[PDB]
């Protein structure tokens, strides 16, 4: 990478199909808060705030723990 930031935000976000994905997705309590903040949040996959807009692991962990097309 060109900068040592250590943070990446994903192409699909709340629509990402694999539950173990290491990149950045929105709060699981709301799919319509896009990611604007380039920071790893504190509750991650249990962040209950519907107005958060930070970086989390994949929503497929609470949504659909079974991948397809990525499998
Ligand atoms: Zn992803
Ligand atoms: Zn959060």
């Amino acid at each position: 990478g060109s900068v040592q930031t250590g943070i990446v935000l994903c192409k699909f976000g709340a629509l990402c199909s694999n539950p173990s994905c290491p990149f950045g997705h929105p709060t699981p309590a709301n799919e319509d808060a896009k990611v604007i903040d380039l920071m790893w949040c504190d509750k991650n996959l249990t962040c209950d705030n519907p107005e958060c807009r930070k970086a989390h692991s994949s929503l497929s962990k609470i949504k659909e723990v079974k991948p397809i097309s990525q499998k």
